[PDB]
């Protein structure tokens, strides 16, 4: 099964929130390329510490831009990307 | 220039408004496949005449299934589909 990238959580110390999305945005792409549904969300962003990403953003019938500092998060094998949400 | 897929005007007696589709409606898809922008819609719309399309459809935070019967307007060269919606 698969989710629309819809946030339904967020890390109050992430880096989404720090980059302003908010409950209920949709992602429509990452740097350019459509994102399909979440699981392609937390692929793209696990493969991405420390980098920036651009984001467009539906909110409430209007398409944002949205920079988003991806920071880091687990060790060794596990160390990924992490934006702080869900 | 490129414009979101984004229902603005609709037809009364057309198809789209039979169809259940609204102003602010936002197409995702036709058929499946992703539609970029409001030309995607125009150019696929006018080469169905006749035809029976589904569409996914974005409103206020909801996805919705709609199928769309596509009407026939214009003569000879000028014969298209017609959805009655801009
Ligand atoms: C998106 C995913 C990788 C994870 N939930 C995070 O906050 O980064
Ligand atoms: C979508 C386009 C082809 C036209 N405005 C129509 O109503 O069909
Ligand atoms: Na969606
Ligand atoms: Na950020
Ligand atoms: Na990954
Ligand atoms: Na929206
Ligand atoms: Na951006
Ligand atoms: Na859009
Ligand atoms: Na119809
Ligand atoms: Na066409
Ligand atoms: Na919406
Ligand atoms: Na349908």
């Amino acid at each position: 099964g698969s989710l629309p990238p819809v946030l339904a959580e967020l890390d109050p110390k992430g880096p989404a929130q720090a980059a302003g999305l908010k409950l209920g945005d949709r992602l429509q792409s990452i740097d350019g390329i459509a994102v399909d549904d979440w699981q392609q969300v937390v692929d793209s962003v696990r493969a991405r510490p420390g980098q920036r990403v651009q984001l467009k953003v539906l909110r409430d019938g209007e398409v944002l831009d949205v920079a988003l500092e991806l920071a880091v998060r687990g060790e060794g094998k596990a160390r990924s990307g992490y934006m702080g949400a869900g």
